[PDB]
C-alpha cells in the first residue's frame, strides 16, 4: 500500500492561480477558490491529504469514477475534461475544475506545484531508439566520479546520490516526474539524467520540464504498433531539439552516426555533433584498442583539440559511440573527461551488454535485445577478432509482435556460430509455434550457423554454457534487467543474470 514518491514539503499553489496558469475554469457557477494544492496525481490510490486530483478519460473507464474516492482519501480540489464533468456534477465535497484536454497541461500544473523543480537542477534527457540506458548509466557514473551528486531515471528504475529509489515509477506521468525532480533536488542533486522515450514526448509524459541537455542516440525502425509510419517516430523523438516546441532542450548534443541523427542535427536548437564512427563531427572517437574482454581503450577528441585518453568498462564496439555521446552531454553540464573517467572505467548497464564472471575463460553476457535491430546491432557489436566463436540464446515474446520472429532467427543465423532458440515469455501462445518461426527464419539463412532448439530457458542457457570455449563469447537475450517467465496466465521468476551465473559455477 505504499503510496508514490513526492516532495516531503513542496511549495505548492492556489487552485486559482493554477486554473488562470492553464485556463482551467470552474465546473460550475463558484469561483475558483485560493485553495491550497500540494500535489497533483491521476491515480486515485495515489491521492492524499491537499492533492488536485486530475480525474482523466482512459482505456473504457474515466477517472471521474475514482474522483470520489480520491477526495476521500484527502484530495481537496479535482481536475476532469468535459466528459468528466457531467458524471461529477454535485458529487463530490472539493471544487471541481474542467479543461478541454487536461492531459496537455499536468506537467506545467505539477512543474508551478512542485516549486519548479527543473529550475533547481541541470536536467539531460537522452532519447534514440537504442542506447538511452547505456548513455544514461555512463552519465550518473561520470557524475559521481566528479564529486556532483546525480540522479538516474531510466528503464532499469530510478537512483538519487548513489541509492536506489524503489519507491518512485520507471516511467512516470508527466506530474510524477515532476515530484521525482523534487525529491532529487531536495535530496541534493545537482544533475539529473534521463530517458526520454519517443512515447514520453507523444503522450506529454515530459511536458513541464526544462531540458538543460538532450541528447539523441540513433533511429531504427522500432515502435510503428504506436507510431504510424517512421516519419511520425522520428518527429516524437525531433520534440526534443525543435527550437519551435515547448520540450525543446537547451542544448542539442547529437550523435550523427546515422541518416536519422544527421537530420535531427540540420534542425536542431544549439547543436553539438558527436560520431563514433569515423566522420567530422564536433566530438570524435578514435584509436579505439582492445583493453580485455570487457572494456575498450580509446581517445575523445573535444571541439576544443583537447584529446582525452579514456577507458570504457563494457563491452561491445557500439559501446564507444553511447561513452562518447555520455562525454559530450557530461561535458555539456561542466563535468570534464578526466572528472568522469573514474566513473566510465567503473560504470555497469544492468542487463545491457553485462557480463557475468564466475571465472571461466570466455565471455558470457547478458543483453535487453528483443527485436531484429537490436538483435543485429548487439551481435554485430559483439564481433570482432579478439571474439572466437559466438552463440546467442534467445525466444520471442508471446502476444508480441509475431511478423519479428522470423527475422529474428534470420539475423541471429547470419551473425552467429550458434542460435539457441527458447522460450521467453510465450504468455497465451503455444510456445512451440512461436519458436517454429524463429526456427524457420534462422534456417532460411545459407550461412553456417548451428541452430538449436531447447524450449526450457534453463536449459537452452546451460547448453551454451557448455558449448564455450576459450575465448568464445555467450549472449542470452530478450530479458536484460526483467526477471519472469509468463506461461499461460502465471509468471514464475527467471533472472538471465543468476540463471547465467548459476550455469556458469556448475559447469566452468
Ligand atoms: N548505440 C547503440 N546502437 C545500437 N544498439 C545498441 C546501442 N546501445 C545499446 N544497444 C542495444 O540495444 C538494446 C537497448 O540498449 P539500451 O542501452 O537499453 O538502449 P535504450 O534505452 O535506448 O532502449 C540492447 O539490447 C543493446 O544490445
Ligand atoms: N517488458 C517488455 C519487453 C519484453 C521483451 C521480451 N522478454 C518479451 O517478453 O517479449 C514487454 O513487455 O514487451
Ligand atoms: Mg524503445
Ligand atoms: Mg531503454
Ligand atoms: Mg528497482
Amino acid at each position: 500500500h505504499m503510496m508514490n514518491l513526492r516532495p516531503s514539503d513542496p511549495v505548492g499553489a492556489s487552485l486559482r492561480h493554477l486554473a488562470e496558469q492553464v485556463h482551467a475554469v470552474p465546473i460550475g457557477s463558484v469561483e475558483v477558490p485560493d485553495l491550497h494544492i500540494s500535489g497533483i496525481t491521476l491515480r486515485s490510490q495515489d491521492a492524499r491529504r491537499g492533492d488536485l486530483f486530475a480525474a482523466l478519460a482512459g482505456a473504457s473507464a474515466h477517472g471521474a469514477d475514482h474522483a470520489a474516492d480520491a477526495v476521500a482519501r484527502g484530495a481537496v480540489a479535482v481536475l476532469t475534461d468535459s466528459a468528466g464533468a457531467t458524471r461529477l456534477d454535485g458529487t463530490v465535497p472539493a471544487p471541481v475544475l474542467v479543461h478541454p484536454n487536461p492531459r496537455t497541461v499536468l506537467g506545467e500544473l505539477a512543474a508551478t506545484v512542485y516549486g519548479r523543480p527543473a529550475d533547481r537542477l541541470r536536467v539531460i534527457g537522452i532519447t534514440g531508439t537504442s542506447g538511452k540506458t547505456t548513455t544514461a548509466y555512463l552519465v550518473e557514473a561520470g557524475l559521481r566520479a566528479a564529486d556532483r551528486v546525480p540522479g538516474l531515471i531510466g528503464t532499469v528504475g530510478v537512483r538519487i546520490d548513489g541509492m536506489d529509489e524503489p519507491s518512485a515509477l520507471t516511467t512516470p506521468e508527466a506530474p510524477d516526474l515532476q515530484a521525482l525532480l523534487a525529491v532529487m533536488a531536495d535530496r541534493g542533486v545537482d544533475t539529473v539524467v534521463m530517458e526520454v522515450s519517443s512515447h514520453a514526448l507523444s503522450l506529454h509524459r515530459v511536458d513541464g520540464v526544462r531540458f538543460a541537455v538532450g541528447g539523441f542516440t540513433n533511429l531504427s525502425r522500432d515502435h510503428l504498433d504506436f507510431h504510424p509510419t517512421m516519419a511520425d517516430y522520428f518527429a516524437a523523438k525531433a520534440r526534443l531539439f525543435d527550437p519551435q516546441a515547448p520540450t525543446c532542450a537547451e542544448r542539442s548534443v547529437i550523435c550523427i552516426d546515422d541518416e536519422a541523427g544527421r537530420a535531427m542535427l540540420a534542425g536542431a536548437h544549439r547543436p553539438v555533433s558527436v560520431s563514433a564512427t569515423g566522420q567530422r563531427a564536433d566530438w570524435v572517437a578514435e584509436d579505439v584498442r582492445f583493453a580485455g574482454p570487457t572494456a575498450q581503450d580509446f581517445t575523445a577528441v573535444d571541439p576544443a583539440g583537447v584529446r582525452h585518453r579514456l577507458r570504457v568498462g563494457l563491452p561491445g564496439r557500439f559501446n564507444i559511440a553511447n561513452c562518447l555521446l555520455a562525454v559530450a552531454l557530461l561535458d555539456a553540464v561542466g563535468v570534464s573527461p578526466a572528472q568522469a573517467a573514474p566513473g566510465l572505467r567503473t560504470a555497469t548497464v544492468p542487463g545491457r551488454l553485462e557480463p557475468v564472471d564466475r571465472g571461466q575463460d570466455f565471455l558470457a553476457l547478458v543483453d535487453y535485445a528483443h527485436k531484429p535491430g537490436a538483435l543485429s546491432a548487439v551481435l554485430d557489436s559483439l564481433r570482432a577478432s579478439a571474439t572466437g566463436r559466438l552463440a546467442v540464446v534467445f525466444g520471442a515474446g508471446g502476444n508480441r509482435d509475431p511478423g519479428k520472429r522470423e527475422e529474428m532467427g534470420r539475423v541471429a543465423a547470419e551473425r552467429a556460430d550458434l542460435v539457441v532458440v527458447t522460450d521467453d515469455n510465450p504468455r497465451d501462445e503455444d510456445p512451440a509455434a512461436i519458436r517454429a518461426a524463429i526456427v524457420a527464419g534462422a534456417k532460411s539463412v545459407a550461412g553456417q550457423a548451428q541452430i538449436v532448439e531447447i524450449a526450457d530457458r534453463r536449459e537452452a542457457i546451460d547448453h551454451a554454457v557448455r558449448w564455450a570455449g576459450a575465448g568464445d563469447v555467450v549472449l542470452i537475450a530478450g530479458k536484460g534487467h526483467e526477471s519472469g517467465q509468463t506461461r499461460g496466465g502465471q509468471t514464475r521468476p527467471f533472472d538471465d543474470r543468476a540463471e547465467l551465473a548459476a550455469a556458469l559455477v556448475a559447469r566452468t
